């Protein structure tokens, strides 16, 4: 019969074989294989969502946004393999290229020099400048979601809460709560539960270049609302001003019933740290998102000097508008729309 990994079959053969479990989620299963046709190693990560609709409709924007994307920086989608009838599809396979490690695996087992770091966050930023510049907000960005190989390469991954808004439309009130990592989760995810942006994930990037220059995550929260807690305890208490930018009453009320807090000044925390890197944390780590660099800007920081190049640094062709964000449908629907989304990779289109 097909191969197995772990308990859990994996009906790919046979053009892909050799399956060797690197890594799993909520619904999904990661593997590496051979690809007896183009002779190389590939990763397949096998998708199981149609028995819940939130599963169903992230996994129709992953497979529509990596479709649509092809960045140096971005993990891309080589082939999808699936079913012949809608009845029949029980799982989604989607066959990439096959890297090394992720970050956060590097990160347990090596001190990374700062020549790294630096590589590491250029590439980064020059991934999501691409991811922005289409609209798009990646909204989990942490070390295991970033791919990289001995050449040091680095690609973006996981777009499983990735999502369009068209900045057209005031998407205030309309965004899905508690979406990231909690270690990764910008204030204005606890604040603004359903108003944040794109700015979300410069936050992230800053906990990442935090973890990068000490081996050890930033703001390692228990739970909501003590996340929250670890933020203010390092940059310390909101000016009045970053306070009366709070457009939720209750919390903004709720940050006035905390007590107060110092700033811990960056050096004290990362003293072995190169300058640069600390200034660009520092505006990347912003309370205030609207104060917060964006992603071009930090781009053209000093830090990243050597690196940038905006000749070298593409942008989307093809942004996503307002009319693909409609997906607030039945399961039923979305698994047809998943059907149809992945038709181009079988033998008969
Ligand atoms: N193309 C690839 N090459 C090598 N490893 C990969 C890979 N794609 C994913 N992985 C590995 O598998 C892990 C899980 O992949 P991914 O994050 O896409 O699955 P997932 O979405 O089901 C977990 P979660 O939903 O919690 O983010 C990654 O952290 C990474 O280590
Ligand atoms: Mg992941
Ligand atoms: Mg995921």
């Amino acid at each position: 019969g097909p191969e197995m990994v772990r308990g859990q079959v994996f009906d790919v053969g046979p053009r892909y074989t050799n399956l060797s479990y690197i890594g799993e989620g909520a619904y999904g299963m990661v593997c590496s294989a051979y690809d007896n046709v183009n002779k190389v190693r590939v990763a397949i990560k096998k998708i199981s969502p149609f028995e819940h609709q939130t599963y169903c409709q992230r996994t129709l924007r992953e497979i529509k946004i990596l479709l649509r994307f092809r960045h140096e920086n971005i993990i891309g989608i080589n082939d999808i393999i699936r079913a012949p009838t809608i009845e029949q599809m029980k799982d989604v396979y989607i066959v990439q290229d096959l890297m090394e490690t992720d970050l956060y695996k590097l990160l347990k087992t090596q001190h990374l020099s700062n020549d790294h770091i630096c590589y590491f966050l250029y590439q980064i930023l020059r991934g999501l400048k691409y991811i922005h510049s289409a609209n798009v907000l990646h909204r989990d960005l942490k070390p295991s979601n970033l791919l990289l190989n001995t050449t040091c390469d680095l690609k973006i991954c996981d777009f499983g809460l990735a999502r369009v808004a068209d900045p057209d439309h005031d998407h205030t009130g309309f965004l899905t709560e508690y979406v990231a990592t909690r270690w990764y989760r910008a204030p204005e995810i606890m604040l603004n539960s359903k108003g944040y942006t794109k700015s979300i994930d410069i936050w992230s990037v800053g906990c990442i270049l935090a973890e990068m220059l000490s081996n050890r995550p930033i703001f390692p929260g228990k739970h909501y609302l003590d996340q929250l807690n670890h933020i203010l305890g390092i940059l310390g208490s909101p000016s009045q001003e970053d306070l009366n930018c709070i457009i939720n009453l209750k919390a903004r009320n709720y940050l006035l019933s905390l007590p107060h807090k110092n700033k811990v000044p960056w050096n004290r925390l990362f003293p072995n740290a190169d300058s640069k890197a600390l200034d660009l944390l520092d505006k990347m780590l912003t309370f205030n998102p609207h104060k917060r660099i964006e992603v071009e800007q930090a781009l053209a920081h000093p830090y990243l000097e050597q690196y940038y190049d905006p000749s070298d640094e593409p942008i989307a062709e093809a942004p996503f508008k307002f009319d693909m964000e409609l997906d607030d449908l039945p399961k039923e629907k979305l698994k047809e729309l998943i059907f149809e989304e992945t038709a181009r990779f079988q033998p008969g289109y």
